[PDB]
């Protein structure tokens, strides 16, 4: 045909998405969501570059270009190699976890700070060469905050982390805002809450109990509760975490303004409230699977875990998360357990 | 003699002080004060290592060891060379100024961030080798803050700098707290206010007028005022700036706690208030030397200059500064003009 009466295409030109830390729980779920959605929001996903220290799997049901490989962003030339592929959106999710960063000073700074700096500089240099200006969505963390902390923590509260991991994230945030301001890329920092319920198997992190006391009982398994019911912490589901990333990739950076690092919404809840939600949703017999076995070493660490945030700016900007533990538990049942406890 | 009835020595063993940025206005005045005092507070100063990109002068009236040389902390091996000399106290004052850092992305990050990181890592490595654990007093800046800012700015207000210089300082602050926590050195970050009155000659920085409109009239010279009287900014004298450094070198780090970066006291004042102080102290004829010549480019920048701070923690910890512009002007007359306008 010859006659058109206005815009015709559903879609713009396709886009290339890169995910660093693609083999982690968040990265895999992000990849899966992007495949399912097909586009972001009006650009079809034409290619994934998927990088992690552990080999990422090519996503099932995706028919576009895939470059999935095991690589360390901190290693010589790797940042440049990614940037030469000119991805339109870069999700930077990779980090060595706090427990590891605390025990290995060098490794944490190398992977969590230097690797990020190398990526940011490779982008900067390409921006200078040919105007390359990608969307960069970086996962920061509530670990950027350190005690003493008010409850709730306001948007303007300073970052005084008491871990090297939190320090590394806080520095990456500052670099992200400065490079964004100077126009090298369009950066958005996403400060993830604790992910609850974390799917899979009990991870040895002192804080694993926040998920263990729900995840295991929901499948008829026992779990240890090492702390008292009054302990208060700040949470969002894996679904929500992924939602933050999708939203951050498309948000108008002019609405965000120069303060590009955002405290995400989530839920402040006590351990007692988690258990009551488990009782309501899964029943007395599930709650009965929780073994109260005090551990004074974990209890001492509760002081340094953030109680909760106002998240005012992020909510105004359209980020959303769960508002009850019943919701968190429902998300887990729907997303991990096939919608049924049988 | 043979009999002692208690402690006898005024002084402990001598100490070695290093000053990086020693040839700058603050560094030279710091050196001079330390020579005059003779000790800190009970350790005689036995040696100065004085380093700056411009050759520092050996201080007059000092009889101890002097190692004064032109060097760049960011250059290969320089950080290690300083640390091999094992100074007891390190005053890290060096930086390329914001105007330069903004126009030269690479140079600012190299000198203001990387050089500091190299120093901190050289100390860390020595701490691992032989327990070397110096006092490190770092000059940060109110440049770590960026608009929109409340007046006054509370101690817990986040660092969202809108310059690369402020970004570099904010990152150095975070590194300083983390290395201090991990026990590599005893770090204290000193966030300097604007120095007023800055001695010498009009510096071309857009903000030079804050000093120019007092300094020049006090010696019968004209000065341009490019902004309206309502403009509000946050100031301390050179004497006070030096006082912060002396205090920071000796303060009990346990009283400071893990948040090692401190907003200094100072004075919030309008331009009108500066002029009224000049009128009171120097008279109508001095005020008459100020030429009101609006400059819309400087005026636009006033928005991004910090109005004033609470400085609650720093005042509780014994840091002090001027509380009126009459005091600031009196300090300038005493310290720069021989106590007299003739």
């Amino acid at each position: 045909h010859h006659h058109s009466s206005g815009r015709e295409n559903l879609y713009f030109q396709g886009m290339h998405i890169a995910i660093i830390g693609a083999a982690g729980m968040v990265g895999r779920k992000l990849t899966q969501r992007l495949v399912k959605d097909g586009s972001l929001g009006g650009k079809p996903v034409e290619k994934f570059t998927l990088i992690d220290v552990f080999q990422p799997e090519a996503p099932a049901g995706f028919s576009g270009a895939v470059d999935a490989r095991a690589a360390d962003l901190s290693a010589p030339g790797e940042a440049e190699k990614l940037v030469e592929a000119r991805p339109d959106v870069i999700f930077h999710l990779a980090a060595i976890v706090s427990g590891e960063a605390e025990l290995d000073f060098d490794k944490g700074y190398r992977i969590n700070l230097d690797g990020t700096r190398y990526l940011f500089d490779a982008i900067r240099i390409a921006n200078g060469k040919d105007g390359y200006k990608p969307r960069v969505v970086f996962t920061s963390s509530i670990a950027v905050f350190g005690a003493p902390l008010p409850y709730p923590i306001p948007d303007e509260f300073h970052t005084t982390p008491l871990t090297s991991y939190g320090t590394q994230k806080a520095i990456c945030e500052l670099l992200l805002s400065d490079y964004s301001r100077r126009g090298f890329f369009d950066g958005i920092g996403i400060r993830l809450p604790t992910i609850c319920i974390r799917p899979g198997k009990p991870n040895a992190a002192a804080s694993g109990f926040f998920s263990n006391i729900l995840r295991e009982p929901l499948v008829g398994q026992e779990a240890v509760l090492p702390v008292p019911e009054s302990i208060r912490h700040w949470h969002a589901s894996p679904r929500s975490a992924v939602g933050f990333l999708i939203h951050g990739a498309m948000i108008d950076v002019e609405k965000v303004g120069p303060r590009r690092n955002l405290s995400m919404p989530g839920l402040s809840a006590t351990v007692g409230e988690q258990i009551e939600a488990l009782r309501k949703v899964a029943g007395e017999k599930a709650v009965a699977l929780i073994r109260r076995e005090p551990n004074e070493m974990i209890m001492r660490m509760c002081e340094g875990w953030a109680p909760g945030f106002e998240a005012k700016r992020a909510r105004e900007l359209g980020f959303t998360a769960e508002s009850s533990f019943e919701e968190i538990i429902q998300v887990h049942i729907e997303d991990e357990l096939g919608g049924s406890l049988k």
